[PDB]
């Protein structure tokens, strides 16, 4: 989960920023990674405000830290984990990461990965692994 999870964080942020016209350069695992992938592109077809107001209420910079991400993330989660929740974290992360490299703030992005598998480990992987791990996410959106 450790590294598991940082590699899909790195995959989801790099695919998205490929996706969109940006670098990536700033940085079953495959199936995993796959179904997340469409996930979000599935997730931001029917959402596409890109969390303007929880990235306002973030406002990034390099002097930002940790504990105000993890503070605006947790708003996604007011009600508890569950599948569509943890897409959408993954999708404000990409959003994040967009905002970023739009205010030439591009050194924020491997940042923005290491939160969000901070926040996935402590906050996320309890619910994840009560409830199929990984493998349900698959089969259910695989």
């Amino acid at each position: 989960m450790s590294q598991s999870n940082r590699e899909l964080v790195v995959d989801f942020l790099s695919y998205k920023l490929s996706q969109k016209g940006y670098s990536w350069s700033q940085f079953p695992m495959a199936a995993v990674k796959q179904a997340l992938r469409e996930a979000g592109d599935e997730f931001e077809l029917r959402y596409r405000r890109a969390f303007s107001d929880l990235t306002s209420q973030l406002h990034i910079t390099p002097g930002t830290a940790y504990q105000s991400f993890e503070q605006v993330v947790n708003e996604l989660f007011r009600d508890g984990v569950n599948w569509g929740r943890i897409v959408a974290f993954f999708s404000f992360g990409g959003a994040l990461c967009v905002e970023s490299v739009d205010k030439e703030m591009q050194v924020l992005v491997s940042r923005i990965a290491a939160w969000m598998a901070t926040y996935l480990n402590d906050h996320l992987e309890p619910w994840i692994q009560e409830n199929g791990g990984w493998d349900t996410f698959v089969e259910l959106y695989g």
